[PDB]
């Protein structure tokens, strides 16, 4: 009965859709450890080091359960909240904690090979010493939370690399891997990703405010959008393309880097119009629904070329309450039952949109959508990933 | 009197003696902005976005005077405090912040040179605007500064590279270097260099502790040691090697990267003691002083190997008083006033000790030395660099 806990934490700078990917890559892992012994992950809590990115509001020491539905998980993998890692195991005490890291001798091309040893530390290392040797860190927020032993794995493939390696030295109860991006897909358009992708639901809470809007502004129900929708997701299995949608274009336009990042592959807003106008006129739909990140500047000005926008606009008590992912989970989840999409290039937002709406069972050519830079050369479109059951 | 203003910030994990170094790389891109318009430095507060890695105890926007003499900076270049900023200027207000970059693409070897460009962000920006437009960032700490716009720019050379770009730009009241350390020194041996360097004095009570604590457990004062003192720094010149010193071998052993760093250019602690007790022998020194960041079961086996060792330890309300550069800084100039000095393989604490005993005039035959790894064949030891005054 004695089982072991996996914990994990990103590079600070990623956003919250990076971190439901990497969620995903360590499932992977926890699920190869699994065939061998008894392990538990544990889910990190919500909030971020650079408390600043959510102004007015402190987005801290945030339980899954207020994002997503953890029994739906569970199905899945074996899965905790931190605070119960914390009741479980005495205190918050963590036994081993790993920092993941690119090998420094980089390689010469062709000797590129999946791969994970223990090395010397690259960056110096975030986390330090009490008076008592244990060591103190970020660990999401919990300044109560320690350490026992800290050091650096130089790593390569996907995420299953690092199994053997965990189940070899088996003294460490809990083990944690700080900087889990470094980690890759096992295989990302796989039955086994999907297994786990399908099984990310967003809470009850999110879904029913994100509903509502839907048949209050958009005309649209799960009805009248032939979206048979079912509880259990392991249950859930549908025909590619037998998925309606709302009769409404779902958007999402990104501007946070647009300027600063010197975007050629994310439109003008006069663009952004020109391209939802020719997909309105295309498609029949009177009404477009936008999830943008846009400063009030460059909203009003979208709002006054796009008059038919809709746009869900959380009111201060809704945005203190279902927090920061919360928002974009309703968005995500309104754009997602849309009879069309467009997204915004290679934005994070956007790539958990179109899992989402593949999920639902809508046509991939009104999924796999983003907006071309105003002179983007040559513009590529997402790929298109299909669920394997 | 209409003049601009400069502030700076450097890359969190670094510690607080790369932050001097940093200052002085700055400090002389000041000086070649003044040979042009009125600039005053603004001291960016010390304390830590990463908080866990200072025994501080949450001690936070704590001015340059805590550390070092506002007015024997001054007298090298124009410097005001942060909160003194905030007063001048209207408010918390920065105009324009660069963050600092290297160059995307890289360089081909003999292509480098120093250049500085405005250029897309690499790493996802850290600063996020609010619905007033307004970035917010760290900055310090201090929650309620504004940026009014924020780009990266990609760097490479000295520091004063970035100069001629600042004088063209003149909309930009204050102009805030964030990842300052991707600048360089412009001549690190130099008298320029030395004239910063010589200008960061101890605050009085660091050093008044200091001699207290050299007085009574060192057997060491200044006129013992011949080590005459003089306020105004600028009027303190010693002949190379006039400086004898206390009766006692100053030590420097930092210990805290020597495993998760996989260090063979430090010693082990029998290593360490061994080289101490041939040292002592050698150099004829009854006392030696340990300035160590050895957490308590290595701080019990050195203390086991060498007993004599005399240290600093701070009572609970000191290690408050003087927060964690003072204790560092006592520390480092106790070690300064050794008769011989010992200090660790490129460690930024050591590198600060050796630019201070050159200060103090002590012949470098005593001061450029660091301990050797137990098996480390080469093994160079650190370089003299002299004053030029
Ligand atoms: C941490 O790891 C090292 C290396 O395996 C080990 O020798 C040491 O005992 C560990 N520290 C603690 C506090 O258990
Ligand atoms: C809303 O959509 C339904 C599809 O079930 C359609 O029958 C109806 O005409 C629409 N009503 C409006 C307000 O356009
Ligand atoms: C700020 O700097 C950016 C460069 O990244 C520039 O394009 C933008 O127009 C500037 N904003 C203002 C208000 O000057
Ligand atoms: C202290 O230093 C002096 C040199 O001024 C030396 O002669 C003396 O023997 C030392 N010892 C004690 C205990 O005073
Ligand atoms: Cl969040
Ligand atoms: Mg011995």
């Amino acid at each position: 009965s004695r089982r072991r806990y996996l914990l994990y934490d990103v590079n600070p700078p990623e956003g919250f859709n990076l971190r439901r990917d990497v969620y995903i890559r360590i499932a992977s892992l926890l699920k190869t450890l699994l065939k061998t012994e008894e392990w538990v992950l544990v889910l990190p809590p919500w909030g971020r080091l650079y408390h600043w990115q959510s102004p007015d509001i402190h987005q801290v020491r945030i339980p899954w359960s207020e994002f997503f539905d953890l029994p739906s998980l569970n199905k899945n993998i074996p899965v905790i909240e931190y605070e119960q890692f914390i009741a479980e195991s005495g205190g918050p005490f963590i036994d081993q904690v790993y920092v993941l890291q690119s090998y420094a001798e980089g390689w010469k091309e062709g000797t590129w090979e999946e791969k994970v040893d223990e090395r010397p530390c690259i960056d110096q290392l975030l986390y330090s010493q009490d008076k008592h040797e244990y060591y103190r860190g970020w660990f999401w927020g919990y300044e109560e939370t320690r350490g026992l032993n800290v050091s650096c794995l130089s790593v390569q493939g996907s995420a299953s690399i690092v199994a053997p390696l965990l189940l070899r030295n088996t003294s460490a109860r809990s083990v944690m891997l700080d900087r889990a991006e470094n980690l890759l897909h096992d295989h990302y358009g796989g039955k086994e990703y999907w297994d786990t992708r399908r099984s990310m639901v967003f809470a009850r809470h999110l879904r029913e405010v994100g509903d509502e809007f839907r048949s209050r502004h958009l005309n649209s129900t799960d009805d009248a959008d032939r979206i048979p929708f079912q509880e259990d997701w392991m249950k859930m299995k549908v025909k590619l393309g037998s998925a309606l949608g709302g009769p409404y274009l779902g958007v999402h336009l990104r501007r946070k880097d647009f300027i600063w990042g010197h975007r050629q592959d994310v439109p003008s807003l006069e663009g952004a119009v020109r391209k939802i106008r020719s997909l309105m006129k295309t498609h029949r739909l009177d009404k477009v629904f936008v999830a943008t990140d846009a400063v009030r500047k460059e909203y009003e000005e979208l709002k006054k070329l796009l008059p038919e926008m809709v746009r869900f606009e959380p009111t201060w008590e809704e945005l203190e309450l279902y927090k920061d992912g919360g928002v974009a989970i309703i968005d995500q989840w309104i754009c997602a039952h849309a009879r069309f999409f467009i997204g915004t290039s290679v934005s994070t937002f956007s790539f958990r949109i179109h899992e989402e709406r593949e999920i639902l069972g809508l046509d991939p050519k009104t999924t796999y959508n983003r907006f071309c830079g105003d002179q983007e050369k040559a513009c590529e479109q997402p790929t298109h990933w299909k669920i394997t059951y």
